[PDB]
């Protein structure tokens, strides 16, 4: 089981001995520092999961202190572990962290370079605890980056949907999470899935559903939805020469709901032209508007394959023209490109579809790796730094300012986020927020002395994270 | 609020029991790092998955009811295999009627070879094999971290041997800094443990517990670290008191090696004026097993390394080694942790060599590059069904997409063999049964809810060793 005393970077175990003597306060903040996709604004999401799962309640025990002591004595080949400091938290506070965390509400969309959350110790003895928990808190970069990058792809889809159709109907289902297998772990799967679900309602990553339910909650039955679908194994197990039968059995089994059938197993073109287009057409043209056949390619160049499929289908099914003058497949027939989809290639497919006058109403996208795995902490320059210290009754504004990288320069003093008269955000430095020139601080206390003092519903988060779209 | 395997799959897999050919009794599948840099792969991390997520009673009455309620709402239709999961509950007491045979953990295998196979042991559970594909495919991550980390050990070994004549302390030349740069607490432990198959330097503590609990070592810990400063422990002293911070830290860690981040304001000024003059006397006096390790952390990774080495060279006695390469005094080293990945580490060792600096003078730290900036596509980690039994007839199945031939999967029952030349080969269409040459290298690791074969972390370390 989890032990906070073993959930930090090794070197942090040694830091209590490095601060100026008589330091009573170490105050730190997190931001997405200002740097082909720009990501000028970020979705703040995921901290509440960290607060509940790892920082709330009795997190220090005598067994946990002892387990850490023996581990670090071997790991450092020396005694540097602060047994005294951890025992103090256990005796004085029943193992509850004397820490205060202030954060902007979850789901809020804030421009780059603004304070998102602050961390400070409430007990002078625990000056070292602020940066101990940097490691566990900085991991919030991941739900932040997934939610931000997913929202950016919703902007792309929203542009082209409206451009080629004049409406945003079913925008919530145009980007589907297929990333469960392509992530580093079961926990990353739940965190990442949940962050995509702030923007969309389509997910195959089940892990995300339980995480939202336990850490946020919803008034809705489920946070995300899926449809019956096929894989190479459920097609190929019939034998090459029985591909038609596989398709016939699958589409008949799921006739009252939409069904995705992967048709690239041997020859995507033959499957669309002959099998769906000739041989099984009678089962396809009969389907409900609420229950279409979603044809799925999974190989080759994403744009070219998508195009080639749409024309092959256009030449075997009645392709109507809309109010914007864009080619639209019949409702009982849809498409899903779930291969090689990331923010870049998604932009390319929808632009290439617009150029060949194909409506975005015809396709939905599936993304795995590019959605939940192909992201780093550099993408948004998610960083945690110390901005203020109190040593021997004196408070000072501290920061890093490396000569070779001015982008690595951090903020000074006590910070606050404010709403400007023009309706924007400004981060105030050096305690200037106390004057409330631009009203009250937008950061709220979300954690204080082992207690989660403010929680957000996933419904509030979704609303806060909405697209401007005007 | 605990782990439920019925909710641990891709949603569409919940529907596949209704899609396989009628009267299918067996579904046999395998894993490989498909062929296209990264010629061979370290097979690592399955033992973690089997023990944590697959062994024992993974099915309970409450778990079936949890999954049923969710999937009803998730699909807005009843497509859940209540009967099929209750069958595993009543018959096997929630144990998985699955058999998994894998190549030994740590084994270095070339691309496009069978690494592990999965099949159902009961005909009612034909659907079970690929339900657990999602959880098993996640083994891509420990495999890829272990493979990419071993690849950087190859680069480091080449240049350390070239500039010093030995491979001394190679296991300490690439240190894990990735704990904050990963996506979760669970990823940190899997990833940190995967780097520790090749190295012994880590700041990702989460990796030690995983090793102790799922693999084990003769030694008390598989990974080691030293005291080190951070910008907060420097900057807290004030901009004018960088020398006081430095002095205090090097004094606190006087008898052990200590890393001090020196770029807070001006890396070059901390090297020439502070370390090179004002505190020089506290550096020249240090023990060979307790040096000062200067840490640059901004600027161009190679230029900074060289400019720093150039400065320390003009303030500290630089000597020529057995290979004719510049070596700093034993009480002084450099750690380059910023912007280190496989490509940049190459550029830095490449660059240092041309400038006649021994790789003895430097250790590298890698965060995101080592544990995060990796994907399933790096080694093309894939799980596919190669064999089925329908109406008592065993048919060899595969996929061969016209658009991509590199996506073609293997057919029939597989087995892995070492040829007499010493290379490897995967036998398809049940050809293993001929016993042409050598025994199958895939050994049963899982059977009917039980982990049948295990490896210690020391065994895995042995297997994953470089040739030289
Ligand atoms: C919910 C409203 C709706 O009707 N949504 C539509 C748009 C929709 C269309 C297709 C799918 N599923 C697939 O394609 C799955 C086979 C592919 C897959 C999953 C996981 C991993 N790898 C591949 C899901 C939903
Ligand atoms: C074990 C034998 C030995 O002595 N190894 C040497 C090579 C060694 C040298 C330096 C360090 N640690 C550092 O520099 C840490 C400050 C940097 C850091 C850590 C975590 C996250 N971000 C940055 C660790 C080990």
């Amino acid at each position: 089981e989890f032990n906070i005393l073993l959930a930090t970077d090794s070197y942090k175990v040694t830091h209590y001995k490095q601060y100026p003597p008589n330091t009573s306060k170490v105050y730190s903040y997190f931001e997405c520092r200002e740097k082909k996709v720009k990501y000028e604004e970020t979705v703040f999401y995921g901290l509440q999961y960290i607060l509940n799962k790892y920082l709330k309640g009795k997190v220090v025990t005598k067994e946990k202190i002892q387990e850490a002591k023996d581990v670090y004595k071997e790991h450092f080949q020396d005694d540097v572990f602060n047994e005294k400091g951890w025992n103090y938290i256990l005796e004085k506070y029943d193992g509850h962290l004397p820490i205060e965390i202030k954060a902007v509400p979850e789901g809020f969309v804030i421009p780059r370079g603004n304070v998102l959350f602050t961390v400070e110790n409430t007990d002078p003895e625990c000056y070292w605890l602020t940066n101990w928990i940097e490691t566990i808190l900085v991991q919030s970069w991941y739900p932040i980056t997934v939610a931000t990058n997913s929202r950016e792809q919703k902007k792309i889809l929203a542009k082209y949907l409206l451009e080629t159709s004049g409406n945003l109907d079913g925008l919530e289902y145009k980007l589907h999470d297929f990333g469960y297998r392509g992530v580093s772990s079961q926990e990353t799967a739940g965190i990442g899935a949940s962050a995509h679900l702030v923007n969309f309602k389509g997910t195959d990553t089940v892990a995300g559903l339980a995480l939202i339910k336990k850490y946020y909650g919803t008034k809705d039955p489920v946070p995300g939805y899926s449809v019956p679908a096929a894989e190479h194994s459920t097609i190929t197990a019939w034998g090459k020469d029985h591909e038609k039968d596989a398709f016939e059995h699958i589409v008949t089994q799921f006739s009252s709901v939409p069904v995705s059938v992967v048709s690239d197993s041997y020859d995507i073109y033959n499957a669309c032209e002959k099998i769906w287009g000739e041989d099984l057409r009678h089962l396809i043209v009969s389907r409900s508007t609420q229950a279409p056949l979603i044809i799925r390619p999974d190989s080759g160049n994403p744009l070219d394959t998508v195009l080639k499929v749409l024309e092959i289908l256009g030449k075997k099914f009645p392709v109507t023209e809309n109010s914007k003058g864009y080619k639209l497949l019949p409702p009982y027939l849809r498409v899903i490109q779930g291969d090689g989809v990331d923010i870049n290639t998604l932009q390319e497919i929808v632009e290439g579809m617009k150029q060949k006058m194909w409506s975005i109403e015809n396709i939905a996208f599936g993304s795995g790796g590019g959605l939940l795995q192909k992201l780093t902490r550099d993408l948004l320059n998610c960083s945690f730094k110390c901005s203020y210290v109190v040593t021997n009754g004196l408070g000072i504004n501290v920061f890093k300012d490396p000569v070779a990288d001015p982008n690595k320069r951090s903020k000074k003093g006590r910070l606050s986020l404010h709403r400007t008269p023009a309706g924007n955000f400004v981060t105030l430095e050096e305690g200037k927020g106390d004057l409330e020139e631009y009203g009250q601080d937008l950061l709220h206390t979300v954690f204080k002395n082992g207690k989660v003092t403010k929680s957000y519903s996933f419904d509030e988060i979704r609303k806060n994270a909405q697209l401007n779209i005007e």
